[PDB]
RNA sequence: GGCCCCAUCGUCUAGCGGUUAGGACGCGGCCCUCUCAAGGCCGAAACGGGGGUUCGAUUCCCCCUGGGGUCACCA
């Protein structure tokens, strides 16, 4: 069959650039009624920051890809975390060492430094030591790193599923370090063992991996393992074009949820980076990506990350593919962490849907709409002005909405329009300075629905402080 | 700099030899209207350059230019 992974590497906030590749790892398998892999790299103790595991984990939950096999769902092929396969990645060091495709090299990291000062790069000094010496001196304890010995001069062929094949010298591919001095390997070593053990047959990774390619295919020859299938997905970046990075970018999925984009919003925005529907609408579901997925609608220039654009399609999901309720419920968070609080659901949900065409994130309802949950909303000085330039009319017009019975939008227009009329005034000279009364703005949903939201006694409260 | 990838509006993109080069974000105008939005309508905005192949190139081939990536005991 079909499967796939992502290697994500345990090293700071969860990445987009992640999201972006899982999601394609994720539909590739669904597509094809595959599997989808998590292996966690965590093989550089030094990078290593604690509690980046979990993080990454629920951001592609939160994102809305599931899958099958990983670190917390269990699966055949375990451990899915490297750190616990360590003597797997010694084992088959020793056989490619056994087997002439490697070689130790006792190298301090300072003597790497001077070689590659002079001679830039390393230059495989290290292959002239007899075999019977190296292994002599590894007894012996001598630090040192295992290194593939690639086959000179030579070349070698690589194939990218998308961009054809890309043949490689040998003199191009340096000897890496397989297996590092403190026993833990590199991402050349572990990607290609796990990948086999695990039955990897779609290698998904982004564009940064094509030129380490030859290095893994070499890798696959010297186990003498059938090579998977590579498919270098474009790099996500910067307004500036340069590869998304944590300055030029918010390249944090935390920052997302934080800001209250909504994770349907921001799969939907990744698909459409680098992927397009042949009837070229761009609102879709995750289901209906995984249907309509090929590699043939993929283009592979470096798409830019627009935050204006996902904030539209996230105000779109807010308002045409959310339910009022769903939207009711995702924005309680935020009105918590804005220290308001709503009277009941039916209060919300009525909020809600006054406000749903004039909020694009979540963090942006509590922010415009404020005044509908505490007394403690600010004032602007347009709304002071058109405030105080209209309390005659709203003097004489207390009187009237303190004796109306009905309190429904249809009866308040009705009275408010007459009261207008009556008083040979356009409806926008009483009705804008009464919004300013009851929101402290001059932006705001419908003045009818406003007014009668609150009900009678909340809303003649708050008018009358504005005339005290 | 060496190697490798990429090339349609500012951005995301549709073209797969013959199109008025389409859509979306953003931007400007208009409509709707009690404000602000939402929504509808209209509009400005692209094939980097030079050779070719071909009856004909944005579509195919080559050079140039441009942009990006990569050159570790990180991935
Ligand atoms: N900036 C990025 N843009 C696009 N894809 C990325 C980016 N960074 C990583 N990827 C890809 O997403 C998957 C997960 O990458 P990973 O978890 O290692 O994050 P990372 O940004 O590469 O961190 P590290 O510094 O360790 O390389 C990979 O298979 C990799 O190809
Ligand atoms: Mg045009």
């Amino acid at each position: 069959m079909v499967v796939t992974r992502i290697a994500p590497s345990p090293t700071g906030d969860p990445h987009v650039g992640t999201a972006y590749i899982a999601l394609f790892n994720y539909a590739w398998a669904r597509r094809n009624g595959g599997r989808f892999i998590v292996r966690i790299e965590d093989t550089d103790r030094a990078r290593y920051v604690p509690g980046a595991e979990e993080r990454i984990l629920a951001a592609l939950k939160w994102l809305g890809l599931s899958y099958d096999e990983g670190p917390d769902v269990g699966g055949p092929h375990g451990p899915y975390r490297q750190s616990e396969r360590l003597p797997l990645y010694q084992k088959y060091a020793e056989e490619l060492l056994k087997r002439g495709w490697a070689y130790r090299a006792f190298e301090t990291p300072e003597e790497l430094e001077q070689i590659r000062k002079e001679k830039g790069g390393y230059d495989g000094r290290a292959r002239n030591i007899p075999p019977e010496e190296a292994e002599e001196r590894a007894r012996r304890g001598e630090p040192h790193v295992i290194r593939l010995k690639v086959p000179r001069p030579g070349t070698t062929e690589v194939k990218d599923e998308l961009r054809g094949v890309v043949v490689y010298d040998n003199q191009e591919i340096p000897d890496v370090v397989l297996l590092k001095s403190d026993g833990y390997p590199t991402y050349h070593l572990a990607n290609v063992v796990d990948d086999h053990l695990m039955g990897v047959t779609d290698v998904i990774r982004a564009e940064e991996w094509l030129v380490s390619t030859p290095i893994h295919v070499l890798l696959y020859r010297a186990f003498g393992w059938e090579a998977p299938r590579f498919y270098h997905m474009p790099l996500l970046r910067n307004p500036d074009k340069t590869k998304i990075s944590k300055r030029k970018s918010h390249t944090s999925l935390d920052w997302y949820k934080a800001e209250g984009f909504l994770p349907e919003a921001l799969r939907n925005y990744l698909c459409l980076m680098g992927f397009s529907m042949p009837d070229g609408r761009e609102i879709f579901t995750l289901e209906e990506f995984i249907q309509a997925f090929t590699w043939e609608r993929v283009s592979l220039g470096g798409p830019v990350f627009d935050l204006e654009k996902l904030r539209w399609m996230n105000g779109k999901y807010i308002r045409e593919v959310l339910s009022l309720e769903e939207v009711a419920e995702r924005v309680k968070p935020f009105l918590r962490e804005a220290g308001l609080s709503w009277e009941s659901e039916a209060y919300l949900r009525r909020a809600v849907e006054l406000m749903r065409p004039r909020f694009d994130t979540l963090k942006e309802f509590p922010e415009k709409a404020r005044y509908l949950f505490t007394e403690d909303y600010p004032v602007s000085e347009k709304a002071q002005r058109k405030l105080e330039e209209g309390l005659p009319l709203l003097k004489e017009l207390y009187p009237r909405l303190r004796a109306q019975e009905e309190w429904t939008e249809a009866a308040l227009e009705a009275l408010l329009r007459g009261f207008a009329a009556e008083k040979g005034v356009k409806l926008g000279q009483v009705a804008q300075p009464l919004r300013a009364a009851l929101t402290g703005s001059l932006e705001t949903p419908g003045l009818f629905e406003i007014l009668a939201l609150l009900g009678k006694e909340r809303a003649l409260r708050r008018l009358e402080r504005a005339l005290a």
